[PDB]
């Protein structure tokens, strides 16, 4: 046992609340269990392509060009944030996380080396083919972080290091734009607006100024904010929401069948489906009163619009609050139940969504970001500060 952070840190965010109808220890019990089921049925280190990889089984349909995906750099990013946060239950987790990291610099990227390519599969010819996705490459790079404070950066793998790396000559480079965003992958232009939201990680580019100095993640996050309500007062006014994917200036939604993801680029699918978890963490670990009214507004709503109920929440909503989906998946409702807990007032909605989100499994996307989601509900996702 080396761990500095050893779960659970159960750590009590200012301003912030924690579903309070169950104890701490109750909290905790219940992620070493979702972890449990969520590390069995997804962790793997079966490719014959690379002796020792770890990777996140996925779901791709279907073949990417020509190649058998099993995973991508977003599940690669959420189980290396997921395996630091559990080193100290996990008494494998260093082996595993550096296992996690030698897939993701195997399978870098065509385009810049630095990044990771975004699909994993077990072909050699595979390593190195594939373009960039922003939102893997930012978890990683912050997970590499949180790696640097769990076991700190004098061992095999120079966490600290490689982080800095990442972030300055991957996602600096590649990712953040002329105009003071960030574009979906390093096959993008540095002068797009095409954006998506849910790589607006706020408190991933706190960390990144805290580590590196660079006053440019600072500009970003300003400048995202700025965007936010630009967007938001114009085409969400009553709800708060924000579409799949963002375009032009001043910004506003994608069309429909955007990068031909889905018909419901416009609207609050299953894309921004994360955002509310990405913006309230801000206000949690850095105090940023600009994600408390960003999240207040879209908790509001949706309490409203359910009557109370996080069982009603369906997965996709136009802007104007009309539903889009049909039925209540985690990784819709645990964002809303996260985004939340910036005001008292939602004691009862907090504690509500806790039950529903608690042992609720069902797929690879859904029981990813809900654990993520849990882990930073109860208190055990830290921040990574650059003290001593």
């Amino acid at each position: 046992a080396k761990e500095m952070k050893p779960f659970p840190q159960q750590v009590n965010y200012a301003g912030v609340i924690k579903p309070n109808h169950v104890t701490q220890e109750s909290l905790n019990a219940s992620v070493r269990s979702y972890y449990d089921n969520w590390k069995k049925k997804y962790l793997k280190n079966d490719l014959s392509s690379l002796p020792g990889g770890y990777y996140v089984k996925g779901e791709i349909t279907g073949d990417a060009d020509g190649f058998k995906p099993l995973g991508t750099s977003e599940g690669q990013g959420y189980g290396m944030i997921i395996t630091v946060l559990m080193a100290g239950y996990d008494s494998n987790a260093q082996k595993i996380y550096d296992g996690l990291f030698k897939t993701a610099r195997t399978f870098k990227s065509s385009q810049n080396p630095n990044l990771m390519g975004w699909v994993v599969a077990d072909s050699k010819k595979a390593q190195g083919h594939f373009d960039s996705a922003t939102d893997g490459d930012l978890d990683i790079a912050y997970s590499l972080l949180l790696a640097h404070k769990q076991w700190g950066s004098n061992g095999t793998v120079n966490y600290l290091k490689e982080a800095q790396d990442m972030i300055t000559k991957g996602i600096k480079a590649s990712n953040v734009t002329n105009n003071n965003q960030l574009n979906l992958g390093d096959w993008d232009s540095k002068s797009s607006l095409d954006t998506r939201p849910s790589d607006w990680m706020m408190s991933h580019l706190r960390a990144f100024y805290e580590f590196t100095g660079d006053k440019t993640w600072l500009t970003v996050i300003n400048n995202l904010y700025d965007v936010y309500t630009q967007f938001s007062n114009k085409y969400s006014p009553n709800t708060g929401l924000i579409s799949d994917f963002v375009v032009k200036n001043p910004p506003q939604p994608a069309p429909k069948d955007f990068l031909d993801e889905s018909e419901y680029t416009n609207a609050y699918y299953y894309n921004a489906s994360r955002v509310p978890l990405r913006i309230v963490m801000d206000y949690a670990m850095y105090g940023e009163k600009r994600s408390k009214v960003i999240s207040d507004k879209v908790s509001s709503w949706i309490q409203n619009k359910t009557n109370g109920n996080p069982s009603k929440i369906v997965d996709g909503y136009q802007l104007n609050g009309s539903n889009i989906g049909s039925y209540p998946t985690a990784v819709f409702v645990s964002p809303f139940i996260a985004a939340s807990i910036t005001s008292s007032n939602n004691q009862k909605w907090v504690n509500s969504g806790w039950d529903w989100m608690k042992n609720k499994r069902e797929r690879y996307f859904s029981d990813s970001y809900n654990l993520l989601t849990m882990l930073f509900i109860t208190g055990n996702w830290w921040k990574p500060v650059p003290d001593d």
